[PDB]
């Protein structure tokens, strides 16, 4: 997984600074964000989700339907910040505002 050349949308800086926030939540260092570490990040960014609304935000990038999220995963979550497809508000559309990522510089 090269993800330079799939998410071509984002500068190497604003990959860098995904990596940094998915590297600082990945607690157990194996790679994915799993639905605790989740929870632990939004409530660290200081916006906590419900258990449900957690669920519903891996779901939404869960390309491999393993319930966690991989790099690639994660990345998946500002390219569709960036197209304009996350609801308002909703769980991953705080987490991508929330990030110092600005998806629509
Ligand atoms: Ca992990
Ligand atoms: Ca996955």
């Amino acid at each position: 997984f090269n993800p330079y050349t799939e998410f071509k949308e984002f500068s190497r800086k604003q990959i860098k600074d995904m990596e940094k926030m998915f590297k600082q939540y990945d607690a157990g260092r194996d790679g994915f964000i799993d639905l605790m570490e989740l929870k632990l990040m939004m409530e660290k960014l200081g916006a906590p989700q419900t258990h449900l609304g957690l669920k519903n935000m891996i779901k939404e990038v869960d390309e491999d339907f393993d319930s966690k999220l991989s790099f690639r995963e994660f990345l998946l979550i500002f390219r569709k910040a960036a197209a304009g497809e996350l609801q308002e508000d909703s769980g991953l559309c705080v987490l991508a505002r929330l990030s110092e990522i600005d998806v629509s510089s």
